[PDB]
């Protein structure tokens, strides 16, 4: 791993060959499998000790193909409003009762009511395995089913989805809390290969529609009917190769307007957010700078803890990364030894880039009035030679970042002893023809967020200057605004 791996990927043929090899090495061995299953087996023994004809249920990453070594593993029992969430914790601490106190080898319980879907965290110690054990959770069985479905609906869904899955890691555009899970990349993944001009993937009211008799249910008011297998339905006529499609992923959500549009897997199209219309429709859906509709509850958006610095940082990874694919680097391998297809993308972002990425949010005002400001506290309150979404080139042949603190008391002296940008211009010009460092600024229409990009950087003390900025730049704004 990390050095086999990049070997691997290395030495085999073209970009597609990396992927598929990719997928090979990642995904859960035999053994693997053999052991989570017993695993499961003997927590439904004791679930079944406690709960005659319970069953457990699998889901996420087990059984949607998305599988990856060390993954975690989800698992499902299956057996006044504030009284049913007081009742539904209450059984969840029982569970986390049993699971702490009875079944053999577990430790590590936590219960956690708080969260979206009550779950109790476990940890079984002789297979070293972690994972939730979920009380109500019957909508991700259906969609992990159709997770796994769409896997086997084309033979490129694997490839796409474990390379980007690696690469939204790599980028540091998945995880917890502000990031995108796993589950909501993989939608954007079949979104977007659902809005391919031929349809890579078939839309999930398509799927409904199929169907078939018996294969009808229904969870939480919620359709989740869709063919059990993939031999009723017919392939893609879609003929684009791996790479192809792994360019225009990038291109393509580079490209989109996220804020405006609530992604549907449904109908595998966008429809607008403003206004009101799809919040008035299911009544239950929160909006933001990303929204991804889950194809079968409706009123949930699985992006919806995703922060603007998020979807600006994914939408900026992205282009980087669609910039890259178009180099000969990406589509032809190397002679010998060298880093190419694959490899940049999934190898570990640069500090310079990594920061670049994602962008600095500024206060709310109009984008005439905010560019205006802004250019004004680069020129004026800062050393920085400026010049012509919106963007300016900026160049700096000083250090000023760094010092304020000390000029600014030396000023406070010589002033006791005997307004923003002026005043910290003048703070900026008592710090003091080849550029000491040169960047880009930019402001993209919806969210207003600033992004800070390197040019010319002989000493790399770029990153400086962009914490710098991401604390001064919005106080600047700040006091900007109230001059009105
Ligand atoms: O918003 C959500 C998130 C998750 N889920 C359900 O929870 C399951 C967990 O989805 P995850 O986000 O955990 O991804 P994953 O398990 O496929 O991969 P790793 O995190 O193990 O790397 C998914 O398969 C989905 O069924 C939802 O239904 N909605
Ligand atoms: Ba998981
Ligand atoms: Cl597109």
């Amino acid at each position: 791993d990390s050095h086999q791996l990049a070997k691997a990927l290395a030495e085999a043929a073209d970009v597609g060959a990396q992927m598929i090899k990719l997928v090979g090495l990642r995904e859960l061995s035999e053994a693997e499998r053999q052991l989570r299953s017993l695993v499961v087996a003997l927590m439904q023994e004791v679930f079944t000790e406690f709960f005659p004809g319970c069953v457990v249920h699998p889901f996420g990453s087990s059984i949607n193909s998305f599988d990856v070594h060390g993954c975690d593993l989800d698992l499902f029992l299956d057996l006044t409003p504030k009284e049913e969430k007081a009742e539904g914790a209450a059984m969840l601490e029982l569970v986390g009762s049993i699971l702490r106190g009875c079944v053999p080898g577990v430790y590590r319980v936590q219960t956690v009511p708080s969260a979206r879907r009550p779950v109790v965290k476990f940890a079984h110690r002789p297979s070293g395995l972690h994972g939730d054990v979920s009380l109500s959770n019957r909508l991700a069985l259906h969609n992990s089913r159709f997770l796994s479905l769409c896997s086997e609906l084309d033979g490129r869904v694997r490839p796409l989805v474990y390379t980007l899955r690696a690469w939204a890691q790599g980028r540091g555009l998945s995880g917890s809390g502000p990031l995108l899970s796993n589950y909501a990349l993989t939608l954007l993944v079949i979104y977007f290969l659902q809005t391919r001009d031929p349809p890579v993937l078939p839309t999930v009211s398509q799927l409904t529609q199929k169907a078939g008799e018996g294969e009808q249910v229904e969870v939480d008011g919620w359709d989740c009917s869709f063919p059990r297998d993939a031999s009723r339905l017919e392939p893609s006529i879609n003929v684009e190769p791996l790479s192809s499609l792994l360019a225009q992923f990038f291109s393509a959500v580079s490209s989109w307007d996220l804020r405006g549009s609530l992604l549907s897997l449904r109908e595998g199209q966008a429809l607008p957010v403003a206004g009101g219309l799809p919040s008035n429709l299911w009544e239950g859906l929160r909006l933001g700078p990303l929204n991804l509709q889950d194809p079968f509850d409706l009123s949930h958006n699985v992006a919806a803890n995703v922060t603007s610095r998020v979807a600006g940082r994914l939408q900026n990874c992205c282009r980087a990364a669609a910039n890259y694919c178009r180099s000969l680097q990406y589509q032809r391998r190397s002679s010998r030894g060298r880093d190419w297809g694959l490899l940049p993308l999934l190898q570990p972002s640069s500090p310079s880039s990594l920061l670049s990425a994602t962008p600095i949010p500024l206060p709310l005002a109009p984008f005439t009035q905010l560019t205006a400001a802004l250019v004004q506290v680069f020129r004026e309150a800062l050393g920085c030679h400026i010049e012509q979404s919106a963007s300016w080139r900026c160049a700096l042949w000083h250090r000023v970042w760094q010092g304020r603190r000390r000029a600014r008391r030396r000023l406070q002296q010589q002033t006791k002893e005997g307004g923003w940008l002026a005043t910290e211009a003048q703070v900026t010009q008592e710090l003091k023809t080849e550029p000491l460092l040169s960047f880009v600024a930019s402001v993209s229409p919806a969210d207003r967020m600033l992004t800070v990009t390197p040019l010319q950087d002989p000493q790399g003390l770029f990153p400086d200057l962009h914490h710098f900025l991401q604390v001064f730049l919005p106080q600047a704004i700040r006091h900007l605004k109230l001059e009105h």
